[PDB]
């Protein structure tokens, strides 16, 4: 079974789909993080030909890309910049399928080049204290899948309750995605990006070692020749 990221935008059709489990279980989806405890680059810009021709606007040598800082609207090449991914949801074409023995997961839906990036991984932000509250409650719950990404100091992504369908990203030990860390209007926030070419079909992954906590070790079920045969701890 898989389904498709707007099939998320439909409560009622989603709560039928996951009664007869052709789609994940409920959660509250948000295209922003939520805090659970609440500049202009020097790019030249672009003409009307060379917008045209295909040139890039806010490319590989802008001065916030260099620094994996996003443009704000006031930049020189206004609606052109290429540099607002994450304000603009500009997404890779992913489904949301149900794996062997990991639960869901995520898919390429077209072939992505290296560097695209995949989605962001929103949720709630926690503090230290919080993120802690949290982690009992979910061993109290006796959850089974974990989604605690590490933001910054002081600083935890929880995408148990509130997410997108980043959130369905699995570990590889041998992976084809990486995490990224971007400021957006003095915040920083988590994006998933491709690492290799991702033909059409193949499952996305990320290595969550070092930035995903999970209380119990869970065995790994990647299934890469250097599997080091566990997630979490
Ligand atoms: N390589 C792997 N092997 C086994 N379980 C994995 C895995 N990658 C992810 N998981 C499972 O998924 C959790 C991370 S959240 C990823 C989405 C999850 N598969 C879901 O169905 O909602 C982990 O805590 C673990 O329970
Ligand atoms: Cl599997
Ligand atoms: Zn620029
Ligand atoms: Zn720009
Ligand atoms: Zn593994």
């Amino acid at each position: 079974p898989s389904c498709v990221m707007d099939d998320f935008r439909d409560p009622q059709r989603w709560k039928e789909c996951a009664k007869q489990g052709k789609m994940p279980c409920y959660f509250d989806l948000i295209e922003e993080n939520v805090y659970l405890t609440e500049m202009q680059c020097e790019c030249t810009p672009l003409s009307k030909d060379e917008r045209a021709q295909g040139e890039i606007a806010c490319g590989e040598d802008c001065l916030n890309r260099l620094l994996m800082i996003e443009c704000s609207s006031r930049c020189p090449n206004g609606d052109y910049c290429s540099n607002r991914r994450f304000q603009r949801k500009q997404h890779a074409d992913v489904e949301v399928i149900l794996t062997e023995k990991k639960g869901w997961g995520l898919r390429a839906a077209k072939d992505l080049p290296s560097n695209t990036f995949v989605l962001e991984y929103c949720g709630e932000v926690l503090d230290h204290k919080e993120f802690k509250a949290r982690v009992k409650e979910y061993a109290r719950n006796k959850n089974i899948h974990y989604y605690f990404m590490a933001l910054k100091n002081d600083e935890i992504i929880d995408a148990t309750q509130k997410g997108n369908c980043s959130r369905f990203m699995n570990h590889s030990c041998e992976p084809n995605c990486e995490t990224q860390k971007w400021t957006v209007n003095g915040q920083l926030r988590v994006g998933f990006f491709t690492t290799k070419l991702v033909p059409s079909g193949s499952e996305l992954t990320f290595d969550y070692q070092f930035q995903r906590y999970g209380k119990e070790a869970q065995k790994c079920f990647c299934g890469s020749a250097n599997c080091r045969g566990y997630l979490g701890g």
